[PDB]
């Protein structure tokens, strides 16, 4: 009758580099990327997490955690350790070792166990922290208690073909996993149904008592890389009892979500979709909803402003989102997501742009298909998304078109 | 050397119903109405006090007060007491009298001198919780112990025809008040410039022990209407020194602010000007000021959409300012303040209009020089602003041609 | 799977001024009144719904509630609506009606309806804001869902001698109960155990639909007195579903308590016995216990200080609790619990003391046998407990012999 | 007329070892011990720079900041900057520089540039974060700009043979500096009163853009050692304008403390020393002051408790401070200070003992000078203060017999 998440922990790992995203991470780790008008990435899993009703949250961070652990600290600060709430930001440092440096995602959570184990709780909840999605934890708990299993896996079900950029968990007709394959080119299908794979989320729960043992014989383990995945993982399904858990299975989609959603935006080009999705009339991420909340750091910001309407010159957005403290003064902008802090000029215009916080655009600027770096100053008269060759040389451009701008590139131009 | 603020409280008065604004003060006092997409009436007061370095702030509520306490209780709750901050919300009920209504505004601090003495401050900041501006309050807190004044007075200085709907404070050329007049036909001039009078804002300044004393006398005293500014005020610039402080002194002006700002929209008219001003090119108020912040309860919010983009619908907003979680779906906005929360269907327009939070515009509506109600449904195909006698018929119409629509009136209607 | 808590919404019923309490209650309803140096009475109910999981609770007050009101604005300020809590506060006043009164325990949730539903919890749980228990309400929920009921009434298991002055519950084999009596003075027997009767505790289980539409046929009928008790709940025993829940099957012990905790302590000798009970070696109440821990409003406070120790004065505690900020300057304590703040000073002597926060201990003064309230300042040299006489003549004695002390009591005397 | 505080950053140098405090200082660093039942150590110029209307604040960490930067994570929270309020926490680490280690406190200012310009205040007051004494630096802010200084710093008046241990300011007539000695072993004398020198606090005023230009002087400097003390100073003085304030000006006394109150508890000693005299009848800090609050992270903690009086044990304190949370079961206690969580048993003896947080005393141990580390578990029937020779062999034993107790030394321990 007791809710299990009354006695789990969950732990993020936010040391994902992200190195796919370029210069998009070059100041910044994955889990710190601004989404959706909406949050950062690594609130989703903190707030699937909470609405979940696990309040004992530890997130282990590393690559460049400065922004990280500045928005943890700010906007994640409403738990209380008598109410049997805690945050915990778990850096590496010269703490309880020189190191500063995590060996791997286990080792994440080796090096903080006497953080844990005071708070002895029942489960742990392990969490990829760079992953938009949306999921209900306590029904993960339940088949792993149930199932007497010694892991639980969450995997996405997805057609074989787009599986072969993950990891697969080959799987019997018990749902008890007997293999795990890294980047397979011909995924192992679901039994009875051999058109899917079923895909690892990053997402492990285990018994605490448990995983501490398995953690700490890996620890001592020459042979183990200190990854969940790779050793911790494997060296259950080959001698204990992993089952793999299926995203459709504890997803939370809100009415006006056609499918369960998930995306790891590991691409510039994945990043660019998944924010400029959003402008479709329906979405396929209902970031209205209301149901399954997304805690996030957030400010009062005035609300956004659109300014001239005249021959020459007009202010407006058409199949855009546009967040507050925008002031769109005589730019035209066209399926295009704005954060807060937008300041757009005169005679500009902006066309699938996906444009993070407190950028400004220049006046007679013009910017189409582009990902624009949180607090880029754009040039007046800059022309992007005209001339490919130009383009490429400027920026980072992708080969389907999208030119990411930081504003490293923008000092050193000139023609 | 010690700034005097330290030692101030700030007692806003925040019972006055506000009947002039009509049914837009019909579930909430004044003070509790929403203004600017930024904050309620009463937050601008309050910031004030805030930014002026005044951390101890009680507030008299009296008149349809839910609203409006509960609002202080979300949005005002960061003062701790260990660090001398207090917050007090002084309603009138049963406490320390049965009654359960103050007799006025001197009334409303009198009953609570139980709640001020133990903090002791030195000054009382009275202040009216009915107006929009900005005002450094520590500009008055000088000249009132450096004038060694008994009561400090706030005026606004306004042309003297302008001056017949105030309070108005008849000075000399020190700016020692030597005679109040209510609503004066011919206003008395400032000496040396007799275009002008000085309007007082309701803001009061005094030494809280002389002010103990005088509310004691005010008590006792049968000929006492209970009035700060028809009782204490008068009996003080007649038997002890009244000085006044000029509003120019004090204002807070951005650099984007052509003159100080004082509205006390007491009209639907002055409502609907005041809020529609703000989509002006330059507007009078700078709402994205950060020198001078207006605090107020905000929660997390979705940023605004517009959607739809063919030859028969478009949504989208020019020279408009727009709030949050406001969908704007096939809809055309022109000249327009959108709340939070506004759900704007297809084929509908609007012209003119200020609407309150959660308002939702039905398909093919029209409406023009409209304030529209708090949460208020517009049905699929009204109009308004073109018919006037139709309108005056169905809503609260002002002379002026602006139609204030509740929820209520929508209920009653056919045709 | 997904726990019920989620769903509900609890109620807590804080408007009894429990006048068996006397002047304890003169200034304050019942629940405000302080326990245990721990929290207020209310704060048991409060954070039973919190631990178990209820994240949205009103409040109905009505008697004397400032001080309470005041207390859940401080204390219980953690609840955002963003992440669907709420914490919403629900005076008597002139909001949805004039009346400034509910005319029940019914009522109080009836005028309230418009709060309830735009919430649209599944389930409300009714609570009586003035006992001090812990309990997991996530088991009457099941057990009410289960169950079919159109009520699950906590009901207390106790000998029916005891239970002479409750509201007895008569059920079956089955635990549905059959009937309801007020203050049975002979109650009803458990079928099968005859010697224990069933107590209603006042916490009331419902579909939230089907109370609505309880509530409005109560509100409507004329032969109701708006009660929960004698209206609402002996209406379904007859024409519905009623099933009894016992508290030792949800209640929330510590390992150091040797029986299920609950207490009304709705007299002065009740009320002295459960505070001086936490002096014990091994108390009824562990209020050491974090696991069930019980939230309130509370600030940093100094530690407490003993001073003087030689032949005429030495400043110690023996067999007593003592909380922060309290100073026992050369005094005497023994089997004693002060709340925070207290100063007691040389030569004085307490024992068998309750002394509520911020009392004062003059010189030489020496009191046996008391509930001392808060604020109260003991003069100098006063004796209480020598003399039964002059002891009840001066102060609230009960038959027992405990002596509770006000402020109004000590300002009236000479000898 | 604007207080200068508004426009004022606090810098806290919070990076301090304190090497002097030995095994005391292994796991955390000075600013992060424990002091007086009250606070941490860097809770003391974080709440002078509160109090004195500094709403910015920077700490920078260094040596082991686990402890310090949680402790600030979960006491500092209350910063807003939309309110133009901020709070920034500040190790070195992979974020502008490879390093992991700042150069010296000069350093730790010089890599947050970044960090501070965006605020853009207008002055900068540099603080030592590792010690303890109460100060309105508003005095300080206006001495400093009406002296047109280009540096102020904070000064003891200290007898010349004390001033031996300090960086040493020589002064004129007017207190301009006019040389400063790295401990002189005869320290110069004031002008006019040569019994007394000017010591220095490490506590500095600047306008923050002259403070960033020596700041980046400095660093271009290949002779300068990075340390505010020793390299920023000195140049001022040589070349500049460098003036004196003198703490007696500024220091914020309650009407409780009979003199300035500052220390640096460098020593064991020193450390037992200041807290040992708060048990004092007048102790020279009043931590019961409420004018001038010392802000901490504080958690709702159960009250103390004293149990057993027989023949053979008594749970009592004398002459001591207890915090709550504190179990004083048949132990006996005289001039001690216990922090929160301090559990003693049957038959124990606690002397002139200052006890950390949640210390257990084992019963039948006797313990006298002595400081025990915080969570150290004292074995029963350990004897220490008894003989020198083997508590000096056990422990680290002082040379006038304070003996520091880790548990690190109780695990190795036999005969």
């Amino acid at each position: 009758v007791q809710p299990l998440a009354r006695d789990a922990m969950a732990y993020v790992l936010a040391g994902g580099r992200g190195s796919r995203l370029k210069e998009l991470t070059d100041r910044r780790a994955k889990p710190a990327v601004y989404f959706g008008g909406k949050a950062r990435i690594i609130d989703f899993a903190l707030s699937n997490a909470l609405n979940s009703g696990i309040r004992r949250i530890g997130v282990a961070t590393q690559y460049k955690a400065h922004d990280l652990i500045r928005h943890l600290q700010r906007g994640w600060d409403f738990f209380r350790p008598e109410r049997n709430e805690s945050f915990d930001i778990l850096p590496a440092s010269q703490r309880v070792s020189e190191t500063q440096w995590y060996e791997g995602t286990a080792d994440a959570v080796y090096q903080n166990i006497d953080i844990i184990e005071p708070y002895a709780p029942e489960y742990m909840v392990i969490l990829a922290g760079d992953h938009i999605y949306k999921m209900d934890y306590e029904y993960m708990l339940q088949q792993h208690v149930d199932s007497g299993a010694d892991v639980t896996i969450g995997c996405l079900e997805v057609p074989r073909m787009e599986a072969t950029g993950f990891g697969v968990m080959h799987v019997n007709e018990k749902d008890e996993i007997i293999d795990f394959i890294e980047k397979p080119a011909d995924p192992p299908g679901i039994p009875g149904n051999e058109g899917f794979a079923l895909a690892s989320m990053g997402i492990y729960v285990f018994h605490t008592k448990f995983l501490m043992e398995a953690l700490r014989r890996d620890a001592a383990d020459p042979t183990s890389s200190r990854d969940f995945g790779k050793d911790i993982i494997p060296y259950i399904v080959e001698h204990g009892k992993a089952v793999a858990h299926r995203f459709a299975d504890s997803c939370v989609r809100s009415d006006f979500e056609h499918e369960p959603y998930w995306r790891d935006v590991g691409t510039i080009d994945a990043y660019w979709q998944a924010n400029i999705d959003l402008t479709d009339v329906v979405p396929d991420l209902d970031i209205y909803d209301k149901s399954w909340p997304i805690w996030t750091y957030a400010e009062i910001t005035p609300p956004a402003k659109f300014v001239h309407d005249d021959e020459d010159r007009r202010g407006s957005a058409v199949s855009s989102v546009v967040s507050g403290d925008c002031i769109i003064s005589g730019a035209a902008l066209n399926r295009s997501l704005l954060f807060t802090g937008v300041r757009a000029n005169s005679y500009s215009r902006l066309e699938n742009a996906v444009v993070l916080p407190s950028v400004k655009i220049g006046r007679h600027a013009q910017l189409s298909n582009v990902v624009i770096d949180h607090g880029v100053v754009i040039p007046e008269g800059l022309i992007v998304g005209e001339d490919p060759e130009l383009d490429a040389k400027r920026f980072r451009r992708t080969e389907s078109g999208i030119c990411l701008i930081t504003q490293s590139m923008i000092d050193k131009l000139d023609l």
